[PDB]
Formats: C-alpha cells, structure tokens, sequence
C-alpha cells in the first residue's frame, strides 16, 4: 500500500576514497544539461587510484527493505581502463539468502541513445534483522536511496487514459 | 571418477560444491587458488567455479555450500572431475514407480 523512502548510504560520508561526482552521462539529459538517476550513484576514481571497496548495512525498521543497484560494463577495453584502472573487475553482493558474484563483459555492440555500453539493474528484498554487504573492485552502481514497505493487499497496475 | 548403472531403474545422485569466504581459507583447504568442478553425462553437463567473497555469518559460518541432484537413466554413465571443491556422493538411491503420492503438513 505505502512505503517510506530513506537514504542507506549518504553521498557525503559513505564513499571517502572514491569519486562521487563526475558520474554523469548525456543519455540521461535533464533541462539541456547532463544528469543521472536520483536513487543510484555512479562511482569513479579519485586520482587514478581505485582501492577495493566493501560496505555493509543492517536494517532495524521492522519492515522489509527493497534495495536496488546496477552493474555497468563498457564496450571497449580502453574504456574499462579509463574508467576504473583495472582490466579485471568483479562485484559481489551477499546476505543471508542472496549471494551472487558479477563479472563485467567487454564487447562491441550497436549504439542505442548514442551509447555503446550497457548497464544491468538488480533488486532484493531484505528482511528485518538481516544485513547485506556490497564488495566491489570495478563497476558498482551503489544504492543511494531505498524503500521500507508496508502491507495491505489487492492493488495493481492499470493502463488507461481516463 | 566415473560410474555406470546396471540396476535397470533411474538413479538419483546428489552432490555439493563448497566455497569459502576468504582466499586464505581457499589456500588452506585446497592448496589451489584456482579451482573448478565438472559433471558430465549424456544429457547433463555443467562446469562449476567457486567464488570467494565476504558475507554475514549464519550458524557461525561465513562460507556457503550449494547442493545439486540428477536423475540418471539405465545404461548411461556419469563422470565427476574436480580440482578444488567437490562434495562427493557417498550413497544414492534407485527409484521405483507407482504414482499419486505427495507431501502433507499435518499434526494428527
């Protein structure tokens, strides 16, 4: 029925080693300029040095939390080298009942919206109590807001023009 | 290691793949930083690789383990081939038929 939007990892404090800004593309263009999503956060490097990152979170809201993230993969090896300094990369997400390791893939493919890269999006429901840990070395699109969910059944989606 | 059946019935084989949480643990348990297992038959074929990552403890363990199962046929063989993480089968099951059963959750 209803949720509460809050902020898991604040942009100011949670990422002290990497580069929070300069994560902006022209395929997501707002008011003439370039912008990006309002709930996710591109991460690049602060001075051609990309240390390995690991950040965790526990919940205490008593409700289930709906967490989103993404994995970028560029089309060219030079682009991978330019954006992340590391020709090898992986991200890894762990919890009590969710566990996956992701690897990027670099290949050539036709342009869509003037971009040759791609990005994949993922989501997970936490429980009350249980934690979650992100751990990445090359491509993380970190969450920046998330949602705490209520209940109350029998809703849906309608496509109409009334 | 391989196996053929001759029971004339289908055989239900289980195994598992362990993966530790730390690279030192992988080094300590198996001496090989790279590893894979591989299972082959006539109609089943998969190669598995371990993954090493950090994750919260459950039952005082930080590692994880995955479990798998396969029905053989009469005749056809199966081959396990591994270099780092095999949880080998030690017993298996030969199955009969006779339909219309199920599972009941009750306290009678």
């Amino acid at each position: 029925s209803s949720f509460e939007k809050f902020e898991i990892f604040p942009k100011a404090s949670s990422w002290p080693n990497h580069e929070t800004t300069k994560g902006v593309t022209a395929a997501c263009s707002y008011s003439g300029a370039s912008s990006f999503y309002r709930n996710l956060l591109w991460i690049t490097k602060k001075g051609t040095s990309y240390p390995k990152l690991s950040k965790s979170y526990t919940n205490n809201k008593g409700k289930e939390v709906l967490v989103l993230w993404g994995v970028h993969h560029p089309p060219s090896v030079s682009e991978q080298q330019s954006l992340y300094q590391n020709a090898d990369a992986y991200v890894s997400v762990g919890s009590s009942k969710y566990n996956r390791r992701f690897a990027p893939e670099i290949a050539a493919r036709p342009k869509v919206r003037g971009q040759a890269g791609r990005m994949n999006y993922y989501w997970t429901l936490l429980d009350q109590g249980d934690t979650i840990t992100f751990e990445a070395t090359g491509n993380l699109i970190a969450p920046w807001y998330a949602f705490a969910l209520n209940k109350g059944s029998d809703s849906g989606i309608i496509t109409s023009d009334a």
